[PDB]
Protein backbone atom coordinates (compact mmCIF):
# COMPACT_ATOMS: atom_id res chain seq x y z
CA UNK A 1 0.00 0.00 0.00
CA UNK A 2 3.01 2.75 0.88
CA UNK A 3 6.46 2.60 0.24
CA UNK A 4 9.36 3.94 1.86
CA UNK A 5 13.02 4.46 0.84
CA UNK A 6 15.75 5.52 2.79
CA UNK A 7 18.83 6.79 1.26
CA UNK A 8 22.16 8.04 2.59
CA UNK A 9 25.95 8.31 0.91
CA UNK A 10 26.75 3.96 1.52
CA UNK A 11 23.99 1.52 2.45
CA UNK A 12 26.30 0.47 5.77
CA UNK A 13 25.33 2.25 9.00
CA UNK A 14 22.14 5.32 9.23
CA UNK A 15 20.57 4.04 6.08
CA UNK A 16 20.51 0.26 7.64
CA UNK A 17 19.37 1.68 11.52
CA UNK A 18 16.66 3.57 10.15
CA UNK A 19 15.44 0.38 7.99
CA UNK A 20 15.52 -1.22 11.17
CA UNK A 21 13.33 1.39 13.03
CA UNK A 22 11.10 1.91 9.94
CA UNK A 23 10.56 -1.79 10.14
CA UNK A 24 9.59 -2.28 13.99
CA UNK A 25 7.17 1.44 14.31
CA UNK A 26 5.66 1.19 10.53
CA UNK A 27 2.87 -1.55 10.19
CA UNK A 28 1.93 -4.18 7.64
CA UNK A 29 1.15 -2.19 5.06
CA UNK A 30 4.34 -0.37 4.40
CA UNK A 31 6.95 -1.27 2.45
CA UNK A 32 10.49 -0.44 3.91
CA UNK A 33 13.56 -0.41 1.80
CA UNK A 34 16.96 1.18 2.52
CA UNK A 35 20.18 1.45 -0.46
CA UNK A 36 23.24 4.06 -0.51
CA UNK A 37 24.69 5.66 -3.42
CA UNK A 38 27.57 2.97 -2.89
CA UNK A 39 27.02 -0.08 -0.84
CA UNK A 40 30.05 -1.69 1.16
CA UNK A 41 28.31 -4.01 3.21
CA UNK A 42 26.97 -3.82 6.51
CA UNK A 43 28.56 -2.32 9.19
CA UNK A 44 29.17 -4.55 12.91
CA UNK A 45 28.99 -2.14 14.86
CA UNK A 46 25.53 -0.73 13.83
CA UNK A 47 23.71 -4.22 13.63
CA UNK A 48 25.32 -4.51 17.39
CA UNK A 49 23.95 -1.29 17.86
CA UNK A 50 20.31 -2.10 16.98
CA UNK A 51 20.32 -5.46 18.94
CA UNK A 52 20.85 -4.06 22.13
CA UNK A 53 17.44 -2.42 21.40
CA UNK A 54 16.08 -5.60 20.56
CA UNK A 55 16.01 -5.38 16.56
CA UNK A 56 17.97 -7.68 14.18
CA UNK A 57 19.52 -6.28 11.01
CA UNK A 58 21.91 -8.75 10.66
CA UNK A 59 19.86 -10.32 7.93
CA UNK A 60 19.67 -6.89 6.00
CA UNK A 61 21.36 -6.77 2.71
CA UNK A 62 23.50 -3.45 1.56
CA UNK A 63 22.19 -2.47 -1.79
CA UNK A 64 22.66 0.41 -3.93
CA UNK A 65 20.10 2.80 -5.31
CA UNK A 66 17.30 1.22 -7.91
CA UNK A 67 15.41 3.29 -9.67
CA UNK A 68 13.07 1.00 -10.44
CA UNK A 69 12.24 0.85 -6.82
CA UNK A 70 12.46 4.53 -5.79
CA UNK A 71 10.83 5.67 -8.62
CA UNK A 72 7.73 3.52 -7.52
CA UNK A 73 8.08 5.14 -3.34
CA UNK A 74 5.68 7.63 -2.11
CA UNK A 75 8.82 9.00 -0.21
CA UNK A 76 12.53 9.23 -0.22
CA UNK A 77 14.06 9.98 2.95
CA UNK A 78 17.95 11.33 2.84
CA UNK A 79 19.77 10.93 5.65
CA UNK A 80 22.58 13.33 5.33
CA UNK A 81 23.04 16.31 3.03
CA UNK A 82 25.47 14.11 0.93
CA UNK A 83 22.94 12.05 0.07
CA UNK A 84 20.56 14.96 -1.20
CA UNK A 85 22.87 16.06 -3.16
CA UNK A 86 23.07 12.97 -4.97
CA UNK A 87 19.41 11.75 -4.63
CA UNK A 88 18.93 11.18 -8.28
CA UNK A 89 15.78 12.91 -10.30
CA UNK A 90 12.20 11.56 -9.06
CA UNK A 91 8.58 11.44 -10.34
CA UNK A 92 6.80 14.54 -8.70
CA UNK A 93 4.74 11.98 -7.25
CA UNK A 94 7.08 10.95 -5.02
CA UNK A 95 8.09 13.03 -2.14
CA UNK A 96 11.24 14.25 -1.00
CA UNK A 97 12.03 14.34 2.71
CA UNK A 98 15.73 15.24 3.90
CA UNK A 99 16.84 14.41 7.21
CA UNK A 100 20.12 14.05 8.50
CA UNK A 101 22.44 11.86 10.85
CA UNK A 102 26.21 12.24 11.97
CA UNK A 103 27.98 9.36 10.28
CA UNK A 104 29.38 7.28 13.24
CA UNK A 105 31.91 5.66 11.10
CA UNK A 106 33.81 8.48 10.53
CA UNK A 107 33.64 9.75 14.18
CA UNK A 108 37.09 10.40 16.12
CA UNK A 109 37.68 9.78 19.65
CA UNK A 110 38.24 6.95 22.09
CA UNK A 111 36.94 3.69 21.70
CA UNK A 112 34.38 4.22 24.20
CA UNK A 113 33.47 8.01 22.55
CA UNK A 114 33.04 6.15 19.61
CA UNK A 115 31.12 3.54 20.55
CA UNK A 116 28.68 5.74 22.53
CA UNK A 117 28.16 7.75 19.00
CA UNK A 118 26.80 4.40 17.41
CA UNK A 119 24.30 4.31 20.33
CA UNK A 120 23.94 8.43 20.11
CA UNK A 121 23.23 8.21 16.66
CA UNK A 122 20.85 4.99 16.42
CA UNK A 123 18.90 6.44 19.42
CA UNK A 124 18.27 9.96 17.11
CA UNK A 125 17.11 7.65 14.35
CA UNK A 126 14.84 5.74 16.50
CA UNK A 127 13.00 9.16 17.46
CA UNK A 128 12.41 10.23 14.54
CA UNK A 129 11.17 7.46 13.05
CA UNK A 130 9.01 7.66 16.10
CA UNK A 131 7.80 11.15 14.84
CA UNK A 132 6.92 9.59 11.17
CA UNK A 133 4.97 6.79 12.88
CA UNK A 134 3.18 9.55 14.80
CA UNK A 135 2.62 12.51 11.82
CA UNK A 136 3.40 11.08 8.96
CA UNK A 137 5.85 13.54 8.58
Amino acid sequence: NKIIYFLCTGNSCRSQMAEGWAKQYLGDEWKVYSAGIEAHGLNPNAVKAMKEVGIDISNQTSDIIDSDILNNADLVVTLCGDAADKCPMTPPHVKREHWGFDDPARAQGTEEEKWAFFQRVRDEIGNRLKEFAETGK
